[PDB]
């Protein structure tokens, strides 16, 4: 009911999502509540990076956040942290 | 109702699937459930090969499975395997 078009820094929600979950714990396919600008929204932890694969970890004051939108949903995102723009060769690959 | 368009990677499957139904009894015709990232799906034993066709086989660390998107079925699959065939003349005899 509150979906928009309306643009979203990438790197602001991870700088966000560290600040409120920094030394907290999060697991490979964790589905949890994020909140940017008093906007909530979905989230799926979709892949953790030992600083190795584990399915669980924790999160410090450094860790990255690369945001990206599920499929078939018109959230706009922006920024370099996961993706803000991607283009597709008319020419067979 | 779970159905979705979202890829799916056939060798990450297999690779799980052989994890979690290795060294076990596997029949053709076969029915049984297999959960992927909590996702389930119900998988159907067409025609087993032993490492010689076998009504009834044990899969193993290193079973090697071929899966098929089911007739009729939007799954997005990345391998598939299905052979046969037979031919006649053109003059009778």
């Amino acid at each position: 009911k509150n979906i928009d078009s309306n643009p979203y820094d990438t790197d602001k929600m991870a700088a966000e999502f560290i600040q409120q979950f920094n030394n907290q714990a999060f697991s490979v396919g964790q589905q949890l509540v994020f909140s940017f600008n008093d906007k909530l929204f979905g989230l799926l932890v979709k892949d953790i990076e030992a600083m190795q694969k584990i399915e669980v970890g924790l999160v410090v004051g450094n860790s990255q956040v690369a945001f990206e939108k599920a499929e078939n949903s018109s959230l706009n995102l922006i920024g370099k942290a996961k993706t803000k723009e991607n283009r597709q060769s008319i020419i067979n690959p």
